[PDB]
């Protein structure tokens, strides 16, 4: 168990599959108690049961205060909650559709609610719990990793809602780091490119791969988890957005 | 009247005061019919009356489809709607993520800020873009142009202002995505990210705090004027090649944490 | 003549043709005395001759102090030098970091590109800024303003064009630093980062270029560049900013 | 020995001291053969001797092709050269673009800074990349990786430091271009942009002056350590999907004008 993680626990939103699952497995392997915070109950309990004692599934709706507070209470029974990775994941619509109609507002607000409001709701509640922990000798109480997307910098046709939500998370990063600096809680963000998430898991894989300089493939969940673990453990990285994208820059289509 | 604006109309959200008022005055002087889209009824009506028959006040809640659709119908009586400047202003909720007593920031305060500055911007943009997309293009292929308003808080958010920072960062990121979306319609989309600007709401902080703000600003060593904002907005509407861009308008200021 | 420009003069590097020429024409029409600072002598002189006695051509190598100083002297005979647009164009060396045959990029090619686009920009800026700093400020406190030219290659550099990407990114980063440095003199500094523009080389497969350009689906015009440069010179609050002028293009690798 | 580092070697420019030294020690600890490429011969030799037979000192001027080629030959006696961290630097004198007496900054000061930080970086990169491009790829297609060092000054350059800002911005912009250029060879290219770091230059800095830096750094409220830089470099060399990226390593600091 790595020194920073001694006595500690973590929450991973979207922890039952994909990028979140890989993050859970990495943090668990590195010695943290981990709460799998997700709505996918069969997958989440299977993962928690596989990993054993230091992994617990909690059915968690990221936009509900009471649901996230229950995840926090669960994490504080595995150790002192000091870390969180907000990795919850998940159709395109142009702002003016091909028939001339505007984008449906409901679709926009649902995307903002899940990816931006959900990220803030998890961050504020987890941060308030971490703020109450004893600092380590270096002054740090803990750290958060948020998940954006390079769509927040280079949003694509039909993806204005996702681009706006993920840009919101990108801009949140430095503001939250500044806010939480008095508590010694670092905040950083991973902006992935095109990742091999469950929906992606070999013909149409070449179409994405084609715009990706190197490696010429989708990024793996384990690569994401490695990035998240680095942001939790490096003591000077703060208020930063890390692009994790094989040097891809999104084209319009 | 400049060729771009002949026969055309524009909607300015937040048009009744501050940055929006200056934009209305500028676009009206440049030959556009203008709809002052605002909830400030007395100020808005007064401005519309002062400017005359090519300026109309429409009471507009930017988060309401019905209300924005009414502003669009009014604009289309003043010419063909080709332009909008989304300039509704004010502050976000002032609260730290973790507050002094250890409690978290109020989620309501955050979502209200996102609703007004991000969702409100998207709602105005989607409805106005749909109208403009139905217009005939000019010889150069362009049907119209939108200017959204962000803030440099979107890049350099401050302590206690995570809600505003998130909302304005959302607008910043929306810019290139919307420009890409609307490119098949020939509608340009750009955004102004103001620094600290001289508006009534800003000046409510009192002279001592304003003096502090002016000190962080390299040159000019003062708050930006509404007329400077209006001039940038007009430029984004008229220059034919600027698209998907965010323009910082800030006297070279970079926000410090506090 | 707009009041910002009354009694004032300007230098445009690369002014003989392309983006620079459109800029010279615009600034001259707006009432400034203009020096065309360029090495293309016949083209530059013909432009100065066409525009008349408020336009002068000075053969200028942007990396030579004495050469730029002579352009400044000429400018100060046409009015008080308050503005410059650094618009000297062309491409960098076209070469991969590691070439087809396994050999590294030629260092001379890289350094030539850096010298022309980055060192050349700084040399013009420092000398023009020194001159402008000695001018009397206007009532608003402003002595003058500079516009630098970068490229979106500085953000999204391309295969075979690392030299140009590095030089132009240097210009991008210089912008805020120079604005802060010159803030005490009341000299604003901003930069235009063009996308794919219809420069003289493009006068002679345009659709291949325009295919990655969202809207307008064409190359940017010199007049659109000049309009952006005029705005950066006249708007009183824009400072330390880089303006992308690219029809929403984002450069692909190739 | 880290799996990616099996049988491999690395060059670290500026490897004799400060950020480079910590990087040498971390890479060596992780199982790489390391070449300390630096002009500081006495420090460099002492470090190579302390670390043992998997560390070698080579006196290297980063702007000399033959000098850098000698470092690459040395690296290839220690393993297959697959990695480099370009962490060299130098002493700088502040100079404003227009000085107090009205004179312009000395061009020589600007070109020397560009030569060391930008040209020097490119010279090391092209020669190291050429050698790495000849190595057999791993099964994942990767031949190796480079880490360049910039500075947050390349985003937020400071008064009197225009030359350093321009040079470091050049390195920043080079990152994505070099990653694209080298993608067909399977050589990743990333960059660290440090904030204010505890390097030998800071050893004698006063308690008041340390407080001044700390007051602008949100958290941790102190200078970054060389080991923290080294840890970032090791991550960029090992993570298989990070490419063409600039990593700010700065305690959330944003540089103010002064
Ligand atoms: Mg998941
Ligand atoms: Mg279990
Ligand atoms: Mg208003
Ligand atoms: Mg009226
Ligand atoms: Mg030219
Ligand atoms: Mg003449
Ligand atoms: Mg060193
Ligand atoms: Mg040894």
């Amino acid at each position: 168990t790595i020194k920073q993680f001694e006595g500690a626990s973590a929450i991973v939103s979207g922890g039952a599959g994909g990028l979140g699952e890989a993050t859970v497995r990495r943090l668990h392997a590195d010695g943290l108690g981990v709460v799998i915070a997700d709505l996918a109950a069969e997958k989440g309990k299977a993962l928690a049961d596989e990993l054993g004692n230091r992994a617990e599934f909690v059915s968690t709706n990221v936009t509900s205060e009471d649901s996230v507070l229950a995840a926090i209470e669960a994490a504080n029974q595995l150790g002192r909650l000091r870390y969180a990775v907000v990795a919850h994941g998940g159709v395109a619509q142009r702002i003016v559709q091909r028939d001339g109609s505007p984008a449906d507002m409901g679709g926009f607000t649902k995307t903002i609610d899940l990816y931006l409001n959900g990220t803030y709701n998890v961050a504020r509640l987890v941060a308030a719990s971490i703020a109450a922990a004893e600092p380590r000798e270096n002054g740090e109480r803990g750290a958060l990793v948020l998940t954006a997307s390079i769509a927040g910098y280079e949003g694509q046709i039909g993806q204005t809602a996702y681009a706006a939500a993920k840009a919101g998370v990108i801009g949140l990063t430095i503001a939250a780091a500044r806010d939480l600096s008095s508590a010694g809680i670092r905040v950083n963000t991973i902006a992935p490119g095109t990742m091999k998430t469950p929906i992606m898991e070999e013909e149409a894989l070449a179409k994405f791969a084609a715009n990706i300089p190197f490696p010429k493939r989708l990024g793996t969940p384990d690569e994401f988890a490695d990035a998240a673990a680095f942001l939790l453990t490096n003591g000077y990285i703060n208020g930063e957005v890390m692009r994790l994208d094989g040097a891809q820059r999104f084209t319009p289509k």
